RNA sequence: AUGGCUGUCGUCAGCUCGUGUUGUGAAAUGUUGGGUUAAGUCCCGCAACGAGCGCAACCCUUAUCCUUUGUUGCCAGCGGU
């Protein structure tokens, strides 16, 4: 149910960012420096990893909600294969400002959303005209663009999954707001005291995040059973 | 001292609110930015997310055709003048 150190040096796991864009705070988890480019201390990561999966456990076994966060165009894809698998909620898109704190306002366009998406099902555009169909489709779309993921949630979720917190600040401010815990991977350069739950690792691999993704597909599927 | 009613900026495109967020606070953000339009009209980005009054549309007239009717209106197809 864990992952080994083998198969994450494959995965380029410690190849963070260099030493001219390096935050400070993480110099408990900053290994050395090869080429000027910063390596995550892998001797920190791997048991904080566990306990990382197994707060993941215990959430999960009370029918519990988490969502995985990831704005970056090379890890959006891996989040959508991610979340429908394990059946969770994710946002592979644009995080809009005030999705968890201002709630009573993303709940109505869920309902917007679910009014157009009950309409598109029987076919309620086919009597109005060509210019009211397109322009129906072309907000439920950017609807599907925005909250596509997330369309039943069913209130404030219990659980935040980041990927590169300083990507994702925004989403951090409003997780501390309401006592959530986030679990971040967080990089060289990103913002470690806004996280509880820090796993320092990066970014920008495509293998690098889908090693992390199915770590956490398992063992919400541990919860579930 | 007022109601109702009116002129003008100006038919200019702006004016604001709820929630969230930022700053001790007045307030800001939203309404900024790249393009675009007659226009905060529309798309994309974005700590903003939505909504309301306005703009637009729905109203009237004019322009083309068809259907319905033919008076006191009209006169082509046929006669008497």
């Amino acid at each position: 149910a864990t992952v080994s150190m083998r198969d994450m040096l494959k995965a380029g796991v410690h190849f963070g960012h260099q030493t001219r864009y390096w935050n400070p705070k993480m110099k408990p988890f900053i290994f050395g420096a090869r080429n000027k480019v910063h390596i995550i201390n892998l001797e920190k990561t791997v048991p904080m990893f566990n306990e990382a999966l197994a707060e993941l456990n215990k959430i999960a076994s009370r029918k519990g909600k988490i969502l995985f966060v990831g704005t970056k165009r090379a890890a959006s894809e891996a989040v959508k294969d991610a979340a429908l698998s394990c059946d969770q909620f994710f946002v592979n898109h644009r995080w809009l400002g005030g999705m968890l704190t201002n709630w009573k306002t993303v709940r109505q366009s869920i309902k917007r959303l679910k009014d157009l998406e009950t309409q598109s099902q029987d076919g309620t555009f086919d009597k109005l005209t060509k210019k009211e169909a397109l322009m129906r489709t072309r907000e439920l779309e950017k609807l599907e663009n925005s909250l596509g993921g997330i369309k039943d949630m069913g209130g404030l979720p219990d659980a935040l999954f980041v990927i590169d917190a300083d990507h994702e600040h925004i989403a951090i401010k409003e997780a501390n707001n309401l006592g959530i815990p986030v679990f971040a991977i967080v990089d060289t350069n990103s913002d470690p005291d806004g996280v509880d739950f820090v796993i320092p690792g990066n970014d920008d691999a495509i293998r690098a995040v889908t090693l992390y993704l199915g770590a956490v597909a398992a063992t919400v599927r541990e919860g579930r059973s």
